[PDB]
């Protein structure tokens, strides 16, 4: 556990470590070491000046030259060593999840890593960079003091050394708290974090139902729980500064009174104690600035618990690994014998309760059964994601355990259920099937697929941007592409699983023939719903209760009479902007600036209390006096000390809890802000679910560090600095002059620093939302991904998008260093010049020695504070970029917006759809007329059903009703009515749809179900009523845990059918006036399509309903149907009408002729 987060440190960034560590112990004596000519002064007390002085100025011009060489080599160093290994953490820890198997992403939750890459990564940034740097210069400042001590004080060194042990253990004591405390905090932001990632997945189902408060309030809650944490560890932190800070003025409230029997004794003179305290005093302010640093290295020690834990861990079924066994000649031979198998996530359950098979090369198997026997558990078994509990995957007479995992995986062929691509050309969607493919074999691929027309008649043919998880195309073409993908790479093991199922008649048929006429040489296994494909077969198998019973020929399984003939007898400007917003806390900002002052001020006042000490110890001349008030200032430190305990920690407290309200303040509007967008925002190359989801956790963060408890220490450091010059001016003369001449000279090299870091970090901002996107693409399509086997591939892109920022941060090592060791340097040439200058003045006698070291004395204290102010800079430089884009995307709005209040939301309805003369074309793609001026009439109490071939304007019409996009020309009319006219959510309301690929929340069935309701409390009675409906109640009552049994992301835990079911179920709870049915029955049974039906025929009379399908036998059924042509409505009527003009539709319909 201790010291894990240093793992990967090369010899080099040793020796960057090692060098940095000698530089900072030598830079943080000088200011211990300025004490040793002032006492040697003291000791003359008891000519001289012009030969004296300059000896001791000539001491101070080299000091400087030594600091400005030790300062840029100890600050340099560090921020190397923390880039290079950040470099790897990320690079190492993206590498360790992919390592995983698909049991480990099923138990899981998967959207809490996205957050765990970006954001914690970033504390560790903080952590062991240059803070670990600075805390040797205070550590060094801190002993070196002492030093003189040991020489100058035999005992009093001693007594004051002795309570060293105390602040030594507390920040021990409460760094080990408040590291625990981050570990919570951060499990609180990924939980958010994978709220916001999930919804904005699935946005479109989110707007059409309409439940934008309810994922924004539960959004809410799991931020205030990390507030709760977060103001608990600002109190924490900052009394941990108050006791260490009274007990170093309590214990030299001690050290004081044995100071005071030197006259009685006569062991030492006042001299002494002038430079013991000098001397111990100047550590004292150092443990002040080390308590940042303690507090940065917990908090970084908090972040490493996780991302090592993942990194640590170690895989069953490693694709990685290269002892596995590969034969040469791999003949078609597969074999199931006995196999049993269960998932992780459901174990109690049992699916597959022995089965046994046999393929010899060049078969085509065919598996037919209702939905759950799993068929689909076959085909994912094949490719080795899941093991069997007994039973042996033999190939070729060796076990699939013996034989190597990627060399098997690269010779089997998968068109998944439901395909997905990722976000690129067509082009690298089709390379992601093998690496070394020419233009020519996907020519011909394609054109295999059947693919070719539209991509010859979209521009930048083979450079289109298909969407995330290719929204972008329509369901037909999308399908193909995954045809394509498996044609290029040219298996041995073909595994088609309902391959057809959203194709037309025309479609399946020529990509048969392609597929048919290239069989041969191949194995293949095909599942299909559709059984006219399943006439050609060479064998079919019909699970039943796990086992498969039936096989055989067509011929003999219609003589055999059993379950294949009843399925075949049945189908027959920042700070202006950003503190305004946090206007009610006002009175947090009064006390904590009042109380930085008189704490920070106190500082630079010694002087004054040590030279009235000093002047009163020497005032009158009598002995017997001097005892008793010597033992009053006693007193007064500690007097101090208890006031400063009280300042510290309600300053930090009042700053600290301030920043923590602001915090949440930003996150609350920015998500509820993105969540009123429109939908043609969520269509730009530039948004993405990844590109987002960093985009909340990045920004909060930059501007949380910069003006949260930060702030603080430099309102007690200006103040100091301000106080240091305020009492030089007034009773000192002639050296503010010298002094704040040199002062623009830090000011021109401050201004070229922000500027150089400020234009750099905008570019390194627009990088990481491209690191981001990849992350989020490989790891929610992780089945894809594994299935195609390109696992380096997108660990070699994402170390592209991480090399642009790895630049910056080496180069902003160098302008950080130049900037801090020249403005530390400058200062000290300054201390050389006052003491030279003051070597004039004295001699002349325009300025009194005596006051003029008391000045000397209290400016000299700030050149610490000085220092702190310098490494502000690079924080103040990320948080005005992180703030601008803030106020950006909070203050923009919509052209359709779903919080308005106005529009018209008429009492009742008719329930009348008008489209007339409509021309409209996506804002994507402006150039392609996908509508050219259709019109169509629906009037209450009919079916309208919408025919024709894949990709002509069907489900346009669906999107165009639910206001996603608005016409270019044209007009829609509502009962007469212009939708545009109306209210937007009342609009909602009312009508319902199911989507041509339905997607599902992580959570219960009962919710999922419940979702389609909103604004009202959902009675389980209708749930139920509903899923009768529906037709899946004897599955989830057979099911242990009833409705309570939790879906997968996305739906990846119930089948195809499961959940398209569930989703006709969430569309029947609202009762809707007007119903929408895009493919809705795609891959369900014989007979559930028949239950199905029954409930809507039933329930048909008083609303209106569109639907799109291909099958005709409902089709048949219906009203009046309309064929698409070109954007033209060509044919349109009743189906007596219809079948009498033959045109398309008798084409269409004669088709499936004997
Ligand atoms: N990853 C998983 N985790 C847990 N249970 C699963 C998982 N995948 C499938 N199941 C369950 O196993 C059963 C069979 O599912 P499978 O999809 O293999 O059958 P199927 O016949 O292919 O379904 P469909 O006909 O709808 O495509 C279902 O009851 C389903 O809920
Ligand atoms: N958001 C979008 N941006 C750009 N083009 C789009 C968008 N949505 C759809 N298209 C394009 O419009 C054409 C037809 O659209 P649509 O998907 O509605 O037809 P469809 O009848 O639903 O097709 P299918 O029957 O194959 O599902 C397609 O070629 C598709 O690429
Ligand atoms: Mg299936
Ligand atoms: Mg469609």
């Amino acid at each position: 556990s201790v010291f894990s987060m240093f793992r990967y440190s090369n010899w080099l960034d040793k020796l960057y470590m090692v060098v940095g560590t000698l530089a900072a112990i030598i830079h943080g004596a000088g200011l211990p070491l300025m004490m040793l000519v002032f006492g040697e002064m003291t000791d003359i007390f008891a000519m001289n000046l012009e030969e004296d002085m300059t000896r001791y100025a000539y001491y101070y011009s080299g000091i400087g030259a030594g600091v400005l060489v030790a300062a840029y080599i100890q600050v340099s160093f560090w921020c190397l060593a923390a880039g290079r290994q950040i470099h790897k953490i990320r690079k190492q820890f993206f590498h360790a999840i992919m390592r995983q198997e698909i049991g480990w992403f099923d138990v899981h939750d998967v959207g809490e890593l996205n957050t765990r890459l970006t954001d914690d990564v970033s504390k560790i940034n903080e952590g062991i960079g240059d803070k670990i740097g600075m805390f040797f210069q205070s550590m060094a400042t801190f002993f070196t003091g002492f030093i003189v001590g040991f020489t100058r004080g035999w005992k009093l060194t001693l007594v004051i050394l002795a309570i060293s042990p105390v602040l030594g253990l507390s920040a021990a004591v409460w760094a080990k708290i408040l590291s625990s405390f981050t570990d919570k905090e951060l499990l609180a932001y990924a939980k958010a974090g994978a709220v916001a990632e999930e919804v904005l997945a699935a946005i479109r189902t989110v707007i059409a139902f309409g439940g934008q408060k309810k994922e924004l309030e539960r959004y809410n809650k799991n931020l205030e729980e990390a507030k709760r944490i977060g103001i608990k560890k600002a109190i924490t932190a900052n009394i941990s500064i108050g006791a260490a800070f009274l007990l170093i003025y309590a214990s030299y409230a001690l050290a004081f009174w044995y100071g005071t029997t030197l006259v009685l004794s006569g062991e030492y003179s006042i001299g002494q104690v002038l430079t013991v305290f000098f001397s111990v005093l100047i550590g004292a302010f150092s443990v002040g600035q080390a308590s940042p640093s303690i507090e940065a290295f917990a908090n970084a020690r908090g972040a490493a618990y996780e991302i090592f834990k993942i990194i640590d861990n170690k895989p069953s079924i490693d694709s990685y690994s290269k002892s596995g066994h590969k034969p040469d000649n791999i003949k078609g031979n597969l074999e199931f014998r006995n196999v049993h198998f269960s998932y992780p996530s459901r174990k109690e359950v049992k699916i597959l309760k022995g089965l046994n098979l046999k393929v010899q090369s060049g078969q085509t198997v065919a598996l037919v059964g209702n939905s759950g026997c799993g068929k689909s558990t076959t085909v994912q078994l094949m490719q080795r994601l899941y093991d069997p509990t007994e039973g042996m995957v033999s190939v070729d007479g060796q076990d699939i355990r013996t034989i190597n995992v990627r060399f098997l995986r690269e010779i089997i062929g998968v068109v998944s259920q439901e395909p997905v691509l990722f976000a690129t050309t067509i082009a690298e969607n089709i390379r992601y099937g093998r690496e070394n493919v020419t233009m020519d074999e996907i020519e011909k691929a394609v054109k295999e697929a059947n693919a070719y027309d539209f991509i010859m008649k979209l521009p930048h043919k083979f450079d289109t941007l298909v969407g995330e998880r290719g929204a972008q195309l329509s369901g037909g073409q999308k399908q193909r592409i995954a045809i394509a993908r498996a044609l290029v790479r040219n298996p041995k093991i073909l595994l088609l699983d309902q391959a057809t199922s959203a194709l037309d008649t025309e479609s399946e048929a020529v990509v048969q023939v392609a597929l048919d006429k290239a069989r041969k040489g191949r194995t293949t296994i095909v599942i299909a719903h559709r059984l006219s494909t399943v006439r050609n077969a060479d064998v079919i198998a019909g699970f039943d209760d796990g086992v498969i019973v039936e096989k055989g020929n067509h011929d003999e399984l219609m003589k055999e009479k059993g379950i294949y003939f009843k399925l075949v007898t049945m189908q027959t400007v920042s700070f202006w902007r950003i503190m305004k917003l946090n206007l009610t806390e006002w009175p947090y900002f009064v006390v904590g600036v009042f109380c930085a002052i008189i704490n920070g001020g106190l500082q630079p006042a010694f002087a004054i209390i040590f030279s009235k000490i000093i002047g009163v110890f020497t005032r009158i001349d009598d002995p017997e006096t001097k005892r008793q008030n010597s033992n009053l200032f006693s007193l007064l430190f500690l007097a101090l000390g208890i006031i400063s305990f009280i300042t510290f920690f309600l300053q930090g407290f009042t700053f600290g809890k301030a920043g923590e309200i602001l915090t949440k303040r930003l996150r609350y509007m920015v998500f509820r802000s993105m969540l009123r967008q429109d939908v043609s925002w969520f269509d730009d190359p530039k948004n993405t679910t990844g590109a987002l989801t960093t985009r909340l956790a990045n920004d909060a963060a930059q501007v949380k560090g910069a003006i949260g408890s930060r702030l603080a220490v430099i309102t007690q450091n200006i103040a100091n600095l301000g106080t240091g010059i305020i009492i030089s001016f007034i009773y000192g003369w002639q050296l503010t002059l010298l002094l704040l001449a040199i002062v623009p000279i830090i000011a021109i090299a401050g201004v070229v620093e922000m500027k150089m870091l400020s234009g750099q970090a905008l570019k390194d901002k627009k990088e990481l939302e491209g690191s981001g996107k990849i992350a989020t693409e490989a790891i929610e399509n992780f089945r894809t991904v594994v299935s195609l086997t390109q696992e380096q591939k997108f660990e070699h892109m994402y170390a592209q998008s991480l090399q642009v920022p790895y630049r910056n941060s080496l180069r902003k090592a160098h302008i950080f260093g130049i900037t801090f060791s020249f403005t530390q340097a400058m200062m000290y040439f300054s201390y050389a010049g006052c003491f030279r200058f003051g070597a004039y003045l004295v001699a002349h006698k325009l300025m009194s020695f005596e006051d003029v070291l008391l000045v000397f004395s209290a400016v000299v204290f700030g050149a610490m504070a000085v220092g702190q102010v310098s490494s502000f800079a690079p924080d103040y430089a990320k948080a005005k970029i992180s703030a601008a884009h803030i106020i950006m995307i909070i203050e923009k709005t919509p052209l359709i917006d779903s919080y308005s209040t106005e529009g018209l939301m008429p009492n009742t309805l008719e329930g009348n759809v008008t489209f007339g003369e409509v021309v409209f074309n996506y804002p994507t793609r402006p150039d392609i007329p996908v509508l050219q001026g259709l019109s169509l009439e629906v009037k209450k109490g009919q079916t309208l059903a919408l025919v024709g071939s894949s990709g002509c304007g069907k489900s346009t019409v669906v999107q165009l009703l639910e206001r996603f996009y608005d016409p270019l020309a044209g007009k829609v009319l509502l009962d007469g009515k212009e939708i545009k006219r109306l209210n937007v959510q009342w609009l909602r309301a009312h009508l319902g749809i199911v989507s041509q690929e339905p997607i599902l929340f992580d959570c219960s069935i009962a919710e999922n179900i419940a979702y389609g309701d909103n604004s009202r409390v959902v009675s389980q009675e209708e749930i139920v009523r509903a899923a009768k409906e529906a037709n899946i109640h004897a599955f989830i009552e057979s099911l242990p845990n009833k409705y309570s049994t939790k879906v997968g992301d996305k739906g990846t835990q119930l089948s195809g059918g499961q959940k398209q079911r569930i989703a006709i179920a969430r569309a029947l709870v609202r009762q809707p006036h007007i119903l929408l049915l895009d493919q809705a029955t795609s891959a369900l049974d014989t007979e559930s399509e028949k239950v199905v039906q029954e409930a809507l025929d039933k329930a048909r009379e008083g609303r209106t309903c569109i639907v799109i399908a291909h099958r005709l036998s409902t089709i048949q059924n219906a009203d009046l149907i309309v064929v698409f042509q070109n954007g033209r409505v060509k044919e349109h009527g009743t189906h007596q009408q219809l079948l009498a003009q033959k045109g398309i539709y008798f084409s269409m319909v004669s088709v499936q002729a004997g």
